[PDB]
């Protein structure tokens, strides 16, 4: 039963690969398998009591795959069929980029931590749009994917002067195929990008992105071909992805801007540059993921949930491995969870296992459904 994601051999390979094989090389191999549809798949029916929503986005379960896992959208079907309800492809930029010099991704099995300085390696918005279009055409005839959601994370080329130009370019090309757009102002690996989390800069960025999406709708809704070729059949929602490396004053000013601009959600959070007690990383560059980011991002969720007076839905990212980790994120304020590091260290069985653990937890904790648990830490 090689098709079962819990098949015993997959973990044996994984322990070997995390020990002896370059991290990005391992990731390249996974992506190439997905193209040929030979990966295992999860055929379990998800519990309707663990579904969740952000506005009209109806997630069949609360676990998606975070951005940067399938940067080019070449592996969408196979990753989703592992048991995930959505994936955020990207981050994409208008032109392609090879990113920073390799090797640039390292993992620490002991601490379940990753450090990376990728630098927005992607094929560029136009080619990734073609990859997403192909998925959307497959989705239209594969009824078993008709409720899965795909968001697109968008950013800037390294040498772009005005970030807004690049975000508008991505909207006008790929926006009609996305269920949501994630604005990436939090990668630690593009010089200057995090400066755009300043309140005035962030406000202009959000308003510009929304205006570009609204103009896309205004200018094309009369067309014969239906504009929204996505899961929702609606214009994409807009999220912002924030960095955990901010002081309390910045978080509050950002929260005020999010309230004024009517952002549809905030992804909390990106990788951190403040962890340096991990010896095998100590002469390394970039952002840190995994278990050592869990507490950092969970507290950040609590702060932003309260700073935005619970008016802005939260997408949790950071150190989520277990059902209990996920429940901490949800009770802290998140409506839905994204995984990355869990996949690297737990492998093919990641979504089957975390969904089963979370279901058992909702039972033990006396919740009727998952939505009941959202923000319950603050009750
Ligand atoms: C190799 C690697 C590449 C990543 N690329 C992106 C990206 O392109 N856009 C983005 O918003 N986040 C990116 N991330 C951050 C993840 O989406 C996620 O926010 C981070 O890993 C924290 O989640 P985790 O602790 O579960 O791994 C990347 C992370 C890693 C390890
Ligand atoms: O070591 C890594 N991956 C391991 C890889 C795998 C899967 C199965 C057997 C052996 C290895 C894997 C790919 C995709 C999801 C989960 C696991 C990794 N470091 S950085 N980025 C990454 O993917
Ligand atoms: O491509 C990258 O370097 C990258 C982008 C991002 O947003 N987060 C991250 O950890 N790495």
């Amino acid at each position: 039963e090689s098709y079962n994601p819990e098949f015993f051999l997959y973990d044996i390979f994984l322990k070997f690969c995390l020990k002896y094989i370059d991290g990005e090389i391992c990731h390249d191999l996974f992506l190439l398998l997905g193209k040929y549809n030979i990966l295992p798949y999860d055929t379990s029916n998800d519990s309707i009591y663990a579904c969740t929503n952000i506005k009209h986005l109806d997630f069949i379960n609360p676990f998606g795959v975070a951005a940067g896992f399938d940067k080019n959208g070449v592996c969408i079907d196979s990753i989703l069929k592992l048991g995930f309800s959505f994936i955020e492809i990207g981050t994409i930029t208008p032109r392609g980029q090879t990113g920073n010099a390799k090797p640039r991704i390292f993992r620490d099995v002991e601490s379940r931590s990753i450090i990376n300085s990728c630098g927005f390696n992607n094929m560029g918005c136009d080619k990734v749009t073609e990859n997403l279009i192909l998925f959307r055409k497959r989705q239209e005839e594969d009824k078993l994917l008709s409720k899965h959601i795909v968001g697109v994370s968008i950013g800037k080329n390294k040498d772009t002067v005005n970030i807004v130009d690049d975000l508008k370019y991505c909207i006008n090309k790929i926006g009609r195929y996305a269920d949501y757009i994630a604005i990436n102002v939090s990668s630690p690996n593009t010089p200057g990008l995090r400066d755009n989390q300043e309140a005035g800069k962030l406000k202009n960025i959000i308003l510009s992105v929304k205006e570009e999406i609204d103009n896309l709708e205004k200018n094309n809704i009369m067309n014969d071909e239906f504009l929204w070729f996505n899961t929702t059949k609606k214009k994409p929602l807009v999220f912002v992805k924030l960095a955990p490396d901010l002081n309390q004053e910045q978080k509050k000013e950002i929260a005020d801007v999010l309230l004024e601009t009517n952002i549809d959600g905030m992804i909390i959070s990106n990788t951190t540059t403040q962890i340096n007690d991990i010896k095998s990383f100590e002469n390394k560059k970039g952002g840190v993921s995994g278990a050592k980011l869990k507490d950092i991002s969970t507290k950040f969720i609590c702060e932003m949930y309260n700073y935005t007076n619970k008016q802005i839905p939260i997408i949790a990212s950071g150190g989520i491995f277990s059902g209990l980790d996920a429940l901490e994120k949800i009770e802290a304020g998140a409506s839905v969870c994204q995984l990355y590091s869990c996949l690297v260290f737990n492998g093919m069985k990641s979504a089957v296992q975390i969904k089963r653990e979370l279901n058992h937890l909702l039972y033990q904790r006396g919740y009727y459904n998952l939505k009941e648990a959202i923000g319950r830490k603050h009750s």
